[PDB]
């Protein structure tokens, strides 16, 4: 384990790994249709290619005399955003249709974040506080939306996953209170943070939370076969 000033360069390599990974598993899904597996594609090569700017010093710009984390919101899109997603994606079975149910759930999500970036991107303070809880808010409401209705969708669709879907979600819950937490207190992060120990405490998160769940979603939808005898 290295604690120089090289996070941003060696997290692009471990996802560079990661997404080469699913095109060898590409040969047959097996539990996910090919627009789940695009989802890899999507997600895990993006926010690769996203770290490594990070270290070329090419992503946070000046701007009124403050420093704004610009390209730590954006990658946090199409990393935060389809990383749930993802969860859910890996899960389904099948697909003949969009739902309105789900399909204002996932537009849920997709606001919130969206807050993130204009949080960085604030023009006075007042703002900040005030939008910042605006995503918080707008959060709990979706995890407890999701395990509100449990559609017969669902609990039709096979119960088995509904079961380790459950696990999931709640795996999943505990990454934000990672961040949402360490978000609250202190200046993104523990307390009297630098600018540096700031993106440290996150580069080895977000790491900790792709790494995880990687294992985790292929884990829960299928790990071993442990029936006949
Ligand atoms: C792998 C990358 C991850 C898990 C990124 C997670 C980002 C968040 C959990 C952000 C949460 C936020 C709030 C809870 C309030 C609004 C501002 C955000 C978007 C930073």
């Amino acid at each position: 384990m290295n604690l120089e000033s090289l996070l941003h360069w060696i997290y692009v390599a471990g996802m560079t790994i990661g997404a080469l990974h699913f095109w060898s598993l590409s040969r047959n899904p097996r539990g996910v249709p090919q627009y789940e597996y695009l989802v890899a594609m999507f997600i895990p090569i993006w926010s690769g290619l996203a770290y490594m700017a990070m270290a070329i010093d090419q992503g946070k710009v000046e701007a009124a005399g403050q420093i704004a984390h610009y390209a730590r919101y954006i990658d946090w899109m199409v990393t935060t955003p389809l990383l749930l997603l993802s969860l859910s994606w890996t899960a389904m079975q099948f697909i003949k249709k969009d739902w309105t149910l789900i399909g204002f759930l996932m537009s849920t999500q997709i606001v919130v974040i969206t807050s993130g970036l204009i949080a960085d991107l604030s023009e006075r303070d007042w703002v900040r506080y005030l939008w910042y809880i605006c995503g918080v808010c707008a959060f709990l409401i979706i995890l407890w939306g999701i395990w509100n209705p449990l559609r017969a969708k669902t609990r039709t669709q096979s119960s088995e996953l509904a079961n380790l879907y459950d696990k999931l979600v709640t795996y999943f819950t505990v990454l934000w209170i990672g961040y949402p937490i360490v978000w609250i207190i202190g200046p993104s992060g523990f307390g009297w943070i630098n600018q540096t120990i700031d993106t440290f405490l996150f580069c080895l998160l977000p790491f900790f939370s792709k790494v995880g769940f990687s294992f985790l979603d292929l884990h829960g939808l299928r790990n071993l076969n442990d029936s006949r005898q």
